[PDB]
């Protein structure tokens, strides 16, 4: 039966199996969820569930100006 995973994901929100890319630790396995909503994607649930809570990315910036 499926892992249950992904139980909280709806149909809407796809999810790929990716292997590691590492190699000194490498053998696991990450799923990833893609949103064809806006065509975002992530690699652990945790980023979904910021974004879901966010309601969207929201990208900004909060670094210094940073300049003279």
């Amino acid at each position: 039966g499926p892992l249950g995973s992904d139980n909280w994901l709806p149909p809407g929100w796809r999810v790929e199996d990716k292997i590691r890319t590492s190699g000194a630790t490498a053998g696991s396995v990450d799923k990833y969820y893609y949103e064809p909503n806006t065509g975002r994607k992530f690699r652990s649930r945790t980023e979904v569930l910021y974004y879901l809570e966010h309601g969207t990315s929201k990208r900004g910036t909060k670094k210094a100006e940073n300049t003279y």
